[PDB]
């Protein structure tokens, strides 16, 4: 009956039913994007209305779709043509990305090219890239791929140890033509093999670790009811997931004696970037939107018990629509489960003779992708007392090229003859907050230091200070570690027992943000990615911070048009937009494949609770 | 057999001998610190020499003494008597926590402000407090505490509640005389009990957390040797302990294949300081070294099994000196134990069609301490994949005061007439540094952002520098968050397989550092926590950043002391101190008792292996 429900197979083979009745799912037609939509704003509601949204695509050359329909009521709502030359092409499909390396291997430019440097076409993998936006004017209104390419030198080596640097292809695929062969010298191909399941690599395997067992003799404390609903430890929450942006969390609440409490109406990773540092023209065009552009929800891996997620494991097993509008289930693509999590509180009073211990726990609710040569888990977790965190972890290959004779300001060596160009993972969580209801600010929170002298004749005194952020205009914040400033929601018509407004206080990690030059095509499509913090006034169709559509899309959607507005965001509907991410300059160690590195945020009530809300934790 | 052996109570009862014959523990001496040192550099076989250091203390107003003595061979190394009013005073002894409500309790100056208040003496607690120092001149050479009074109700009440404010003493616990007693005037006692153990305030305990178990069947995958030497997962170490600094971590190396190198040489948390931020005349002049003036491993807490370390526990037991030179175990006051860390390494490869999973390790080795109303967390984390990590994790209960009617720029209300004032917790990590052995350097290392232009017309380049630190004044390093800085310790004479020196990279939370006034005694005092990065050369008697007498000390110790010799660190044996610390504004959260927060720092390899160092893990 909730709203709030992960998509079903039936209704996505019934969406399939009403746009081919409605004559808009003929044969020569793809669904590139298939979403459930969210209930609108109204608790006047429905019995339901399960809308979809879809993105129709034209392998015959007509213009794409976009389409709204109602599963419920089985009608189209809308549907309009998509000039995509101005508005952006759709996200790559599934099955574009073989067409680049067979389109090549029979491209007599390619075919030279490999000759050039004694590689069997056979054994040539071509890494099927998105194309952005840069000088070449005939791209405008097409859909482009960038190959580049990778020996394999059996079907099981791993070719990202075998880059073929100095060349580059661009492919329309539509027209199935090679536009362009761009081949700017020969490089060695390093020789050297990443295969990281080969003995003569690994070495004899440790016999040294111990088993290490975790289990719940009485199951697992959460609860999980209508396929999607948890409850778990006075937390209240939805887990959805979207193709697009993967796992998203709804009406994260919670229960704080009789009253269910909202604190974040909707949380997601909306968009992430992964812009390449290196200037060579094999690959300065290199900008990964892994959510917006290739769509990350798509290649959830199927997560195995006891090797991806350990302990008792609750799974879901979300469904997409693959290019026909059939169903396809992503068998165990989220692990959900709780984790001990070391000391909660803990006193020894000299006075009373009390000695008080209680352990914590988490909620975890995870999934893992892969975007070609690397992979990413995305992780959110609840604590007992009131934090919310999210948590990256990158991993899988490195993207390799070759590295130069002598030396490279923008790539490092990982094995003789083998770079790593550089490059960062920037991602935007947006946070459609609900502090105690929709009512909601932002406040700047800023360390004040005070200069000795009279009021503070020892010089210690430190203080704080807060401004509200009160039009989207002034809501673009930039980090400031050194002054520790962080950001607080807070509901300005919602007060604790102590008269001061409840709030919930953002901790970033302040990684550096984009590092590209302002005027780069990159800055302007990953604008977002500029700055930490956005705060815009809640709209229907502000959905990421990069638009609807980012492929060969160039700026003028995302954000900066949303700010633009310059809404009242004092005491109303607001969106938090955090960015956050890695910058990565691989090291030696992340050869042949990368062990885990994290980054992420998290939130803690400040103010929201009338005291510690884990009192009623027990010893046990 | 080994020279890093943990101390035996035998050996601290042979200390009290030695001093005892020599005539140096009469009746009013006091051990106010006693510790084995560290044996010296090198380097001839053995012949080893177990020498302990020890501040002797008098009650009857004598002059103090250091002493070195011999336990090896039975004898005085060293008794030099100390000129406090130059080197700084002895630390706290525990005996003297008692004395100042004691003393208090009978004057008619004190009696007469708990009269005004209406206040029971019998249950007026008072807080023995550091002095540090500033205006009052009759102070120099004089052994002080000051006095804060929280009101007990009765015998199981947490007098931190009832906090007492507008009255301040001092006095003098050797002379045993009430040198002042201020009362600023009369400010309401907090009435709320914070009882959090009281079924009344924290309602009825929760039924539905289920167990979690976590068992090694088999036995944990590390060994432990001698007491205290730790072989896991080619980690080799072994764990002291000292009573000033707590756990302490000796010769951290890794089993790289054939070899044995070396990373740390020793890691120890050197100092930490409590800085408060209240420009009241009743608290201004408070600061904490929890360390070097309270000693935090002498209350170190013994940890219970399924409360404080869960899972399969290895405990060590170590043994300190009262305050006579009597062995005194903390019985389990030591933690270590190997957690899972969720996934190691993870991809799923197209092109090969090989998936690949690896799970994640630490070996943990905790201790807990208490210093009057707050507790810390003291954790050392080792990972599979080389990473050395550390983690305070800071408890307890808020130290209070009123809350000002009108309110207050450094104190926040906790609960009705309840304030905290604003504080930090900063922290200095001592790593005397040993990559690949002794000859290293530091670098610091910056994100390096470049212009759109000619070598990178599509303005997407970006690199980095590193900048070697050469001599002492200038290694004097500050935080950037904004460009990523981090400072790599290498070995220029230690190269990798692709002949770069192999290194270590320190990865900072870049939290704000000490917010106090520039000229203050406490910006003088712990100069240290003013800066992110400090790097010396190694000297045997350069051992805490804030000297060996914290106590009253006039300021200027330790570290910009020994930075002022300006010595070579370029290729040279070196020290690395890290300032990192908390800076709290209390949230109503944080009462009753306080939530764990955490800060710390890690290290990760960097060029130090040939490749990944953990190919060789199985498939679990
Ligand atoms: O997106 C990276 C290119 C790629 C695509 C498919 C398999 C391997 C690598
Ligand atoms: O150092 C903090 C003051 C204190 C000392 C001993 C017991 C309770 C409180
Ligand atoms: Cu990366
Ligand atoms: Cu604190």
């Amino acid at each position: 009956a909730s709203p709030f429900r992960l998509a079903s197979a039936g209704e996505i083979s019934e969406v399939q039913g009403i746009l081919r009745t409605a004559g808009l799912l003929g044969p020569e037609k793809r669904i590139a994007y298939l979403g459930v939509l969210d209930p609108a704003r109204g608790a006047g509601s429905e019995a339901e209305d399960r809308r979809f949204r879809v993105f129709i695509h034209d392998v015959s050359g007509a213009r794409p779709q976009e389409v709204t329909v109602s599963v419920t009521n089985g009608t189209v709502i809308s549907a309009v043509e998509l000039d995509t030359a101005a508005t952006g092409e759709l996200p790559v499909l599934e099955e574009e990305f073989e067409v680049v390396e067979q389109l090549l291997a029979t491209d007599e430019r390619w075919l030279k090219a490999l000759a050039a440097r004694n590689l069997d076409v056979s054994k040539v993998r071509v890494a099927p890239l998105s194309a952005g936006v840069f000088e070449y004017a005939e791209e405008r209104g097409r859909r482009i791929l960038r190959g580049l390419a990778f020996v394999q030198d059996f079907p099981e080596d791993s070719a990202w140890a075998h880059p073929v640097d100095g060349l580059v292809a661009y492919v329309d695929v539509v027209s199935k033509e090679v536009t362009r062969v761009i081949d700017t010298g020969v490089f060695p191909v390093p020789a050297e093999h990443g295969n990281y399941t080969d003995p003569e690599l690994t070495g004899p395997l440790r016999t040294t670790q111990k088993p290490i067992s975790i289990t719940q003799p009485e199951g697992p404390s959460f609860t999980v009811t209508g396929g999607n609903h948890i409850e778990w430890e006075k937390w209240s929450l939805d887990v959805g997931f979207d193709v697009r942006e993967g796992v998203v969390l709804h009406n994260i609440a919670f229960r704080d004696g009789d009253r269910l409490r909202p604190i974040i109406n909707r949380a997601s990773i909306a968009e992430m970037v992964v812009p390449y540092g290196d200037p060579s023209p094999i690959r300065s065009w290199q900008n990964y939107f892994d959510t917006g552009e290739y769509l990350v929800g798509q290649y959830a891996n199927s997560l195995e018990l006891g090797c991806d997620c350990l302990g008792d494991i609750t799974y879901l097993s979300p469904v997409i629509s693959d290019a026909f509008g059939n169903p396809r289930e992503i068998r165990n693509g989220i692990c959900m489960h709780e984790e001990d999590w070391g000391i909660l509180a803990k006193h020894s009073d000299l006075w009373s003779g009390i000695n008080y211990t209680r352990r914590n726990r988490r909620m975890v609710i995870s999934f893992f992708t892969t975007i070609g040569a690397y992979d990413y888990g995305f992780y959110w977790y609840l604590y007992l007392d009131g934090t919310i965190e999210f948590e990256a972890k990158a991993t899988g290959v490195v993207f390799t090229s070759a590295f130069p004779e002598g030396g490279s300001d923008n790539i490092s060596q990982l094995a003789p003859g083998l770079g790593a160009p550089f490059h960062q993972h920037i991602f935007s969580a947006r946070l459609d907050m609900a502090i105690d209801g929709f009512t909601n600010r932002v406040e700047e929170e800023d360390v004040v230091r005070q200069t000795m002298g009279p009021g503070n004749e020892r010089g210690n005194a430190f203080s704080r200070k807060r401004t509200v952020l009160t039009r989207e205009s002034e809501a673009v914040r930039e980090a400031d570690a050194r002054t520790g400033r962080t950001w607080i929601i807070s509901n300005p018509e919602s007060k604790n027992r102590l008269n001061e407004p409840v709030g919930y206080k953002l901790h970033a990690h302040n990684q550096p943000t984009l590092l590209a030059d302002p005027g780069s095509s990159i800055a302007r499509r990953a604008a977002f990615a500029t700055k930490d913090l956005w705060v815009t006034r809640y709209a229907d169709d502000e959905r990421y911070p990069t638009g609807d559509f980012v492929n060969q899309h160039s700026g003028g959607a995302g954000l900066p048009s949303y700010i633009a507005q310059d809404r009242d965001i004092d005491g109303q509907d607001i969106v938090v937009w955090h960015t956050f991410g890695l910058t990565h300059f691989p090291r030696v160690e992340d050869w042949p494949i990368m062990p885990v590195d994290t980054v992420g945020f998290k939130l803690r009530p400040e103010g929201f609770f009338d005291r510690s809300p884990v009192l009623d934790v027990p010893a046990n």
